[PDB]
Formats: structure tokens, C-alpha cells, sequence
């Protein structure tokens, strides 16, 4: 309905994840993302070095997609998914890769108001 939502996401630590990826085309990983994120089963992790060959492609990315500013804490943010060099999707900084999340203990929330498609 609404064009954004705010949503606080667990930052989860890659080597916890246990289901490394969303699903096997770049359509498909866009739309579980969406369908996780709806149903509050969708974590984030941080990029950093080696942190995206332990997880599985297609990637989806969330990036800042904001204005001038990010209302209260909640820096607005769309997908981005990402396929053997190729992205699909163009937007702002990454604020990390999304993974399902399945009851992993997170380090941290990030709070973010995602965008629709």
C-alpha cells in the first residue's frame, strides 16, 4: 500500500547465516526479499571483504536511496539484486546484502524505510 515502510532489520554475522540466499534468478531473489521483508524474516548483512563469496548469488543489496536527509534514524532504502557482475537496479550506497533470517542472534538493528518496487 504505502510507498515506504520502516522496518528495523537484524545485522546478522555471515558465518551465522544459514540460508545463504534468497533463490536462483534475479527475479526471484528480489520478490522473497520483498515477501521476507514484509513478513519480518529478513536479515542484513554488512559487506565488508569476503563477506559476499560465503553467500549465494543472485544478491540483493539494500542501498540508500534518500533525499537530502534520512527521516528520523530510518535512512530510505530500495533493492538492488546483483548476478555475476550485473546489477539490477541503480541506487545509492550499500548498507549491506539481504539474507532470510531463521531465528540468528544479530549484532546489531538497522533501521531503515524501504521503498517500493
Amino acid at each position: 500500500e504505502k510507498t515506504h515502510v520502516q522496518l528495523s532489520l537484524p545485522v546478522l554475522q555471515v558465518r551465522d547465516v544459514l540460508v545463504r540466499g534468497f533463490g536462483d534468478s534475479v527475479e526471484e531473489v528480489l520478490s522473497e526479499a520483498r515477501q521476507h521483508l514484509k513478513d519480518g524474516t529478513c536479515g542484513l548483512v554488512e559487506v565488508e571483504k569476503g563477506v559476499l563469496p560465503q553467500l549465494e548469488q543472485p544478491y540483493v543489496f539494500i542501498k540508500r536511496s534518500d533525499a537530502r536527509t534520512a527521516p528520523h534514524g530510518h535512512v530510505m532504502v530500495e533493492l538492488v539484486a546483483e548476478l555475476e557482475g550485473i546489477q539490477y537496479g541503480r541506487s545509492g550506497e550499500t548498507l549491506g546484502v539481504l539474507v532470510p533470517h531463521v531465528g540468528e542472534i544479530p549484532v546489531a538493528y538497522r533501521k531503515v524505510l524501504l521503498r517500493k518496487n
